[PDB]
């Protein structure tokens, strides 16, 4: 008969099931708000926007519209050059006697 291996790629170009088929959450290196360029760009968590247009819009002076998400909170500076110790076990209030 002719028994031989058989090859059959799926070209999947346009399926019907799953919802968000794409399996990226990080994206191209490539600036695609403002142009395409790599001089100074910086990847956002799930978004990409070089330093030229995020300095105009701010990395996130308020919202990053690109996310479309929201981040009211905030990131603490992880820095502490002052943090001396502090008890005040001596009692004050009355005035000193000053002889
Ligand atoms: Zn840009
Ligand atoms: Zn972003």
């Amino acid at each position: 008969m002719g028994n031989k291996q058989a090859k059959a790629p799926e070209s999947k170009d346009s399926p019907r099931a799953s919802l968000i088929p794409d399996a990226t959450h990080l994206g191209p290196q490539f600036c695609k708000s403002c142009w395409f360029e790599n001089k100074g760009l910086v990847e956002c968590n799930n978004h990409y926007l070089c330093l030229n247009c995020l300095t105009l819009l701010l990395s996130v002076s308020n919202r990053c519209p690109i996310c479309k998400m929201p981040l009211p909170t905030k990131l603490r500076p992880s820095a502490a050059p002052t943090a001396p110790p502090t008890g005040a076990a001596d009692s004050i209030r009355p005035p000193p006697y000053s002889p």
